[PDB]
């Protein structure tokens, strides 16, 4: 894909918006606990660790279809959509400002309940193809649900970097975050941005505004280029753990809004 | 509406100032605990969660009527454009207090635990009501009917339901735990918010008169005041006060605004 | 006053320095716990809350006499000193690095003692007149010592913004910080800068250098103008709470240094 | 060597990429706890402190062989000059896991405590081995024989002993708790380091492919690759995993490097 | 002294490097606990507080003698002007150690609590001794007489006594809990300091060789070296080590300095 100049003129710009609902484990909108995982089922040992699919947060992904650009496909150059900038926001942050939800008391039974807190993971990506993933787990002896996309035939090497443990973020709510992360050795045509704070009871911290833009251009001034006129939006927004009265625990996720500006870019015809 | 150029000349600029008092639950100035919520009443289960109206912090909103700009058939009209804002949370040092009745830090010889835990700060300046998206921790919660909440909730309301939208058009009626600013709209409002969770988290706040936020968008256009009305919205939950019996009350603080506005030409629609 | 241009030429710049001692409650330098509050006395209830004067930290304020400027008061223009910039420093920070002071053991009786920690409040202001204050309290039912300056005839409204609850910081060690804060609806002729972290055991965080300057000019390039050739310096620097063996507690404060550079500014005669 | 100007023209730039696997103590890819240390064995006293080799995290290092530049007679020669690097800690989200066997957050119905506590991140890019300075918590520790540590330690080694120097010239052999980058040397390497201590501190990390670090010094010169060899070094201890018995293992993560190099003219010495 | 222009020309620039070992109380390189304080001895009362010399961390200071620049009989003279410094706290990774004898994180199967709690970092570069201000937590404390502390203390010394001044003119003698840099003086020194308190706070430090601090003031003048002497001062308390019995030792680390200096013209006094 030899990249040429930006196409100028009227209607060289377009703009899309989308939202991605979280995939915390309860991933059906009819689910009573939609937006949460089911009760974390903990390993009994190193050898015996079979997390339920409903307990494992996965990446969200959506494909946005863009307007057709080329008529004559036999020419020397073609146009592709180039993602230039994005405004993105985690929605419903203030829903966490809630001390009455059933759960564990902060102090005794006269007090409010512990709000969602603990480990957080926030990531968004904008690309002209699927986000390229690298596999790495806390334990290679974990048995993952066969309906999810995880690493095939793990060995202890998979607790670190195994260069064969690669995948594409090409299915919504299927790739667990505890197995997959963005592959920095690839992703030339995607931009991804991530933030992790761990711990079991850590206070979550989030900002929200409509005044902030991220520019997506690389050091050659080129944004993600949308193969087949498709734009890939990916996210995970784990905002912590909700603790229940029995002390069972559910992951809590929040949806993410994207507003992307794209322009026309000239490329050599492959 | 097609936005044209900034109107120059004498008297092109004006300033307004306002303060919004907090709406934590006790929302009447004669309430003993004005500026606080009542004792949080907790759900007994997923199915049974009936929070009292007085326990749910809501958004503050005020509408500022600006000087009338157009007497109406001319081909262009003028609108007030909010260009910048100085905003401040007032009475921060009020929380620097270890004698207020409450729960002892250590044993009964010590000071009491000051306001701490979850904080939520938001301000917005817009030319029309702030646009809101509904999302809740639990769709089986029964909200007081006197408040404005999501009609006919389903589990989808625990995440993004594009049908759950509203306008912040009433002071002290829209619960913060139910509504947040809608990033898919709000072209004519600028909003800024920060959240830090937890049950005992130390609150952190700055105060100064040296800082200004510029409200202009990427085209150099600030919010434009429809019908010459400026909408100022806020919430500043500064934490949780814990009482001796361990009952808890949200504590809020008031917010000052000083907004500078200029005259903007628009094509008459 | 209508402000005009800066006066150029020789002797048009001056510079002052001052320090302000903290007013934590023990405010007499002969007091045994000078620089600390007395043991905090706690409310027994909502209705019954009578904090002792020696337990309530108050703002520091000093007036600095500047060189007299206007020989002829009938002139159509006059000169005022304009505060341009300030270096300011909290002094004796390292005095907190002390684990042997009598107090509460960190662990058992073999360990050091708990250093000063908890709620901190830092504020400095430079103005050409007294800092204007707004009243707001945790509880309107609190009975304050009568020989302090507080809100007269409080009602529950004073737990929020009562527009009638106003004052000037015109007395050193008289205005409790828990009652008064800088009023953002005025203070046109003062710059103030403030920083709060709460909690009961929070670690204090402080910087110290002689390499940092704060410019006092507003958006029109005008600094505080010193009425009657007087410069007002105000401060509070609560660095936390010292816990005693019996678990009684004292607020701890530190003095603040000011170095202000001023220039002559032409104003129209009123 | 006298350093002259940058060589321009076609084919003057090159990129390499590599990843370094962590060396936490279990350092063989077939080890059950590869990517972790073994259970920490604690000293019985000041005098009796014999940490097992598998319990001591060490630095990672890789040598990248670059294209040969010289066909050695001439007055000037060429060297590879490292200009910039993109680096990334991989598999961060693997820590977002509350079901791994371990210690319960609350009682036995809760999730388990994730990796937390002390973290140490370092990467370096240089034209030769990273130069190290020795300093320990205790000179009466007896280190495993098969590791490289300070010979004939004395109490002076609990602070700066100018004789205690080394080169990071072996992967998984130099303990982090013994060696750190020597700021009095390393003129031909750039290193960047971050430490947060504590027993149970929440780990914090970001990840992106939008960030580049420029390696040029104040004279605009990057590390120069002696013998066409580029040295990449790292450690990324991300915290401690606590087991059900309360035994503890260090946990590390691998680091990706992408380095851009150019040709630099130097005088033939 | 009237300061004139910078001397341009060849050989106008010089560089020095140095390191300062910490003085935490065990200040002798043969001390078993070199680089730490002795076990903190606590006051039994307000009235009775006698910290041992070995439990009180003190400032480090070195004097670097620079090349002689001047004949003293000419209209103008030259002084060395400190222009910039690279500085580094060394052996940071030595804290990354969970096996050192101490207090268990959990029960006796776990690692031990690492150095944590109060930290104090300061460095200064000056052309004469750092000027100090005295201020103490308690005026009734009896300091060791062979240390340099405030003479005849009164309760005024718990705040600002303008008479309580000193010079940092001796290594390992001036306690940090008594003296701090005096902002009312030090026109010929640049000092930079950071404090975080608390008893168990995680320590946080960076290390790199890519960062320089410029020492020029607002007039573009760096510290001027009187009698061709450069003063380097430091303290780097990195936390508290807790022992098995719960006794506690301050822990310090050494600091490296690399200072660049230039020739400055001054009028002969
Ligand atoms: C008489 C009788 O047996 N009635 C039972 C009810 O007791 C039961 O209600 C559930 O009972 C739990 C008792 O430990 C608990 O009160 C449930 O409420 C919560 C919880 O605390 O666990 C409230 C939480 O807010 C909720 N979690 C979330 O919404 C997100 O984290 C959890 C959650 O729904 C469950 O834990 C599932 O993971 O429930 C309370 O609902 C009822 C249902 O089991 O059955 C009756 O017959
Ligand atoms: C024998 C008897 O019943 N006597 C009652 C008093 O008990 C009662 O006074 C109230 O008593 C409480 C005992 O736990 C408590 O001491 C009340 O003080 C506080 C509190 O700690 O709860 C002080 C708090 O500062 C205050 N909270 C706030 O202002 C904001 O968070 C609370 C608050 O007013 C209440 O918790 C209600 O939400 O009160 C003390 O007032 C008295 C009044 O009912 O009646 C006596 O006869
Ligand atoms: C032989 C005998 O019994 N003598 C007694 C003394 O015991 C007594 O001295 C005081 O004893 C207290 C025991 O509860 C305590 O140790 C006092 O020391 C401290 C304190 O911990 O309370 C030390 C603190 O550093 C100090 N606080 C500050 O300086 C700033 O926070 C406090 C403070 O002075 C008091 O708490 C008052 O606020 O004191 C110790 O002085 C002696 C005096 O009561 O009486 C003898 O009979
Ligand atoms: C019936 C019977 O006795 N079976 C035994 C098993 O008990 C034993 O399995 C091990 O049992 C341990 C009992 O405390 C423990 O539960 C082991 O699980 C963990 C652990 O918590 O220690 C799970 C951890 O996630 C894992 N740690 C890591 O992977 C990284 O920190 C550790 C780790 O594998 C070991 O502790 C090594 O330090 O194990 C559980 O595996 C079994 C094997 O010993 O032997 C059976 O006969
Ligand atoms: C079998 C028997 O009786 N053995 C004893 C030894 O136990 C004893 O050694 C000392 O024993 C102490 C018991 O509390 C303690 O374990 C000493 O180790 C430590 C400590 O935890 O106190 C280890 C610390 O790392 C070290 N601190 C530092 O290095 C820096 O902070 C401290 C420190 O050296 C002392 O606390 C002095 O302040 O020591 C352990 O050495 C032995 C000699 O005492 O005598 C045998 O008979
Ligand atoms: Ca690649
Ligand atoms: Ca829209
Ligand atoms: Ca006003
Ligand atoms: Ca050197
Ligand atoms: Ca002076």
């Amino acid at each position: 894909v030899e990249v040429l100049e930006v196409r100028t003129g009227p209607d060289a710009i377009t703009q899309i918006e989308a939202y991605l609902n979280p995939r915390m484990g309860n991933n059906n909108p009819t689910d009573e606990l939609y937006g949460y995982s089911a009760d974390i089922n903990v390993a009994s040992s190193k050898a015996s660790d079979n997390p339920n699919a409903t307990t494992l947060p996965t990446y969200s992904v959506a494909v946005i279809k863009l307007p057709m650009l080329n008529e004559d496909m036999t020419c020397d150059t073609l146009l592709m959509w180039e993602a230039v900038s994005v405004k993105t926001e985690v929605m419903g942050i203030s829903s966490l400002v809630n001390l009455h939800q059933g759960g564990k008391y902060i102090y005794g039974s006269s007090s409010g309940t512990i709000p969602v807190q603990g480990t957080t993971l926030h990531m968004f990506s904008v690309g002209g193809e699927p986000l390229e993933l690298q596999g790495l787990v806390a334990s290679s002896t974990t048995t993952y649900p066969t309906d999810m996309v995880t690493i095939k035939n793990m060995k202890p090497v998979n607790q670190a970097l195994d260069p064969n443990a690669k995948a594409l973020l090409d299915k919504d709510g299927k790739y667990p975050v505890e197995v997959w992360s963005p592959d920095p050795s690839k992703n030339e045509n995607t931009r991804y941005y991530g933030s992790f704070t761990g711990g079991a009871t850590t206070p979550p911290v989030m900002q929200f505004t409509n005044s902030v833009t991220t520019v997506l251009l690389d050091e050659n001034g080129v944004g993600p280029l949308c193969k087949g006129d498709k734009l890939f939006l990916s996210a995970v927004d784990i905002v912590g753990i909700h603790t229940n009265y029995s002390e069972s625990q559910n992951w809590r996720g929040l949806p993410r809004y994207f507003n992307v500006t794209l322009r026309k870019r000239v490329v050599k015809n492959p």
